[PDB]
């Protein structure tokens, strides 16, 4: 469950330097989910880590399998 990427659904802009900004498209590796709707993550473009809004993302595998 850990090593699941996932992907921007949305652009996102931070309002707090402890957020993470994004693009919709951008994808990330998730370092902790056990905080609620917000999880710690680390962008897989700038490598910079921050929180993220959990409804704005979505596993990488699951865009070539949407129907």
């Amino acid at each position: 469950t850990g090593v699941t990427l996932f992907v921007a659904l949305y652009d996102y802009e931070a309002i707090t330097e402890d957020d993470l900004s994004f693009h919709k498209g951008e994808k990330f590796q998730i370092l902790n989910s056990s905080e609620g709707d917000w999880w710690e993550a680390r962008s897989l473009t700038t490598g910079e880590t921050g929180y993220i809004p959990s409804n704005y993302v979505a596993p990488v595998d699951s865009i070539l399998e949407h129907h």
